[PDB]
């Protein structure tokens, strides 16, 4: 009747996220061991991980954006010597990842999201800096045309992005070694980013899920601990609010809306590289690794 959830095959951090057909994705990433191109998919009605089609090559501190339905997933590092990677899109349909040559750069931890039909990749890194980017840049994979875009106020990278209401929304990372809890917000309308409310908490590495009209913020690197702090974002107020803490916490993991459902999956939590899973509830505003199995002929599920 109750369980804890089943964790990944593999560990990872660095990894990309996303819902695709109310299942939680997680690509890539990487471990103490070794770089990920392997794609796992969790069902949260069978409570199963399964694979996808592996991505060409290993990829770790990516980020992933669902474009029109599909998965996309640029920039990222191997440990095969080879700084460029081409850009690849996920088609459901067919479990198979298509090349996207236009998308190929060495670009790492920036954040990658969609708006308007179209692909933004904003701050970031080259694969050896630790100095941030402000640059932001806009693909459209209809007319595969880049665009220029305006650049941020404060160089960043690790940052979460996310898009809401017709924003972007790029929150904490880093420049240098210095943690953030600025926040910017991009206007497509006139091509403007403007600082909101700042985080409670300076954070690189956090991951963003959108749900009920906010954003929420859960784990990252605070300059001293990998933590497991939640702080939603209501943009009505235009202010921050500490929620419920993570079971575990999590630096540079996977976090995702699946249904309306937050999800949390992987990380780094100072000592160790995770592969653990666990759900936010929003009414009651607390974590679990718990799941309730569900049964379908008598006392039948999908454990056996």
């Amino acid at each position: 009747i109750e369980k804890p959830m089943s964790p990944m095959q593999y560990a990872r951090s660095g990894l990309g996220t996303a819902e695709m057909n109310g299942k939680l994705i997680a690509a890539g990433g990487y471990n103490r061991e070794e770089c990920l191109r392997t794609v796992e998919c969790y069902n949260p009605h069978t409570d199963h991980w399964s694979f996808l089609a592996p991505m060409r090559t290993p990829r770790a501190r990516f980020q992933m954006a669902v474009l029109m339905g599909q998965l996309y997933v640029v920039g990222g590092s191997n440990g095969h010597s080879d700084d460029l990677s081409c850009g690849e899109m996920y088609d459901s349909n067919i479990d198979d990842w298509i090349p996207v040559p236009e998308l190929r750069t060495n670009r790492c931890n920036a954040g990658v999201c969609a708006l308007n039909g179209k692909l933004y990749i904003v701050g970031g890194s080259d694969p050896y800096g630790q100095k941030g980017l402000k640059n932001c840049d806009v693909f459209d994979p209809v007319t595969k045309l880049w665009t220029s875009c305006a650049p941020l106020n404060i160089r960043r990278h690790q940052s979460a992005v996310c898009e809401l209401g017709g924003y972007l929304y790029i929150i904490g990372g880093a420049e240098s070694w210095n943690c953030l809890n600025t926040v910017e917000r991009y206007n497509p309308e006139n091509n403007t980013w403007t600082l909101i409310a700042p985080m409670n908490v300076a954070r690189r590495g956090a991951g963003v899920a959108v749900l009920n009209g906010k954003l929420f913020v859960c784990g990252g690197f605070d300059g001293s601990h990998a933590i497991s702090c939640v702080e939603m974002y209501d943009p009505t107020r235009n202010e921050w609010k500490m929620m419920g803490n993570m079971t575990s916490p999590r630096s540079n993991a996977g976090i995702a809306t699946v249904g309306n459902t937050i999800y949390a999956v992987g990380g780094f939590d100072g000592n160790e590289f995770l592969n653990t899973v666990e759900v936010y509830n929003l009414e009651s505003n607390e974590w679990s690794p718990y799941t309730k199995i569900f049964q379908f002929l008598e006392h039948h599920h999908h454990h056996h």
